[PDB]
């Protein structure tokens, strides 16, 4: 199965998965001299207040934090976006130290993590029917970095003990995903891809500008989840970052001066 090693990892995926070379794979390297101001884009507008977790889950490559997304609660919409995009479910990508760990990269610098938070174009009426669109998904991609603790993090944090390997969910309700979110939502947006398996090119790409800083001692507690189910030998869960992929016919646009 696909992974992150050495034997199954990112540069592996392209057998299985062909569109792994394809024309808008993700991520990317945001080259910040490049990007182009661009005064049409809209703010964001980023709706979280009626959001409900239901769960998480280590599905053996990350931890997801699922949401109910059966009515308009969560939405993404604004920014480059047309219509209303529903949030289905937040994830990071994290390092073995803190030089690494992001997807995205800006003028080359990795940041420690990076967080996912997913939605799905309301029009195409569900999640697999959107990722076989060309505009079905919006990821809001931000980063972290190591410094002050984030103290909305710390309910996550804290459930991670009881999902430690792949296959392990927990009850994890009334999770407020405002409490991640920078001050500023200043962002940088391209057409891309999923940056896991099946890699489909289906994904409008929101990666704001600001980090969130997180302690040293909130990412050691993503290090110490396991790829491997129970009763399986111990595989850390980190470097689960796919690396940037070539930019190919795409502009990065910028929602900033
Ligand atoms: N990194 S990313 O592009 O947000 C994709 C995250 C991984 C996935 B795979 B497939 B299943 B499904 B799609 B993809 B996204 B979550 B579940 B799992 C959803
Ligand atoms: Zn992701």
């Amino acid at each position: 199965h696909w992974g992150y090693g050495k034997h199954n990892g990112p540069e592996h995926w392209h057998k299985d998965f062909p569109i792994a070379k394809g024309e808008r794979q993700s991520p990317v390297d945001i080259d910040t001299h490049t990007a182009k101001y661009d005064p049409s884009l809209k703010p964001l507008s980023v709706s979280y207040d009626q959001a409900t977790s239901l769960r998480i889950l280590n599905n053996g490559h990350a931890f997801n934090v699922e949401f109910d997304d059966s009515q308009d609660k969560a939405v993404l919409k604004g920014g480059p976006l047309d219509g209303t995009y529903r949030l289905i479910q937040f994830h990071f990508h994290w390092g073995s130290l803190d030089g690494q760990g992001s997807e995205h990269t800006v003028d080359k610098k990795k940041y420690a993590a990076e967080l996912h938070l997913v939605h799905w174009n309301t029009k195409y009426g569900d999640f697999g029917k959107a990722v076989q669109q060309p505009d079905g998904l919006a990821v809001l991609g931000i980063f972290l970095k190591v410094g002050s603790a984030k103290p909305g993090l710390q309910k996550v944090v804290d459930v991670l003990d009881s999902i430690k390997t792949k296959g392990k969910s927990a009850d994890f309700t009334n999770f407020d995903p405002r409490g991640l979110l920078p001050e500023s939502l200043d962002y940088w947006t391209y057409p891309g891809s999923l940056t896991t398996p099946p890699l489909l090119e289906c994904v409008t790409w929101i990666v704001l500008k600001e980090p969130i800083s997180v302690s040293s001692e909130q990412v050691l507690k993503f290090r110490k989840l396991n790829f491997n189910g129970e009763g399986e030998p111990e595989e850390l869960m980190v470097d689960n970052w796919r690396p940037a992929q070539p930019l190919k016919n795409r502009q990065i646009k910028a929602s900033f001066k």
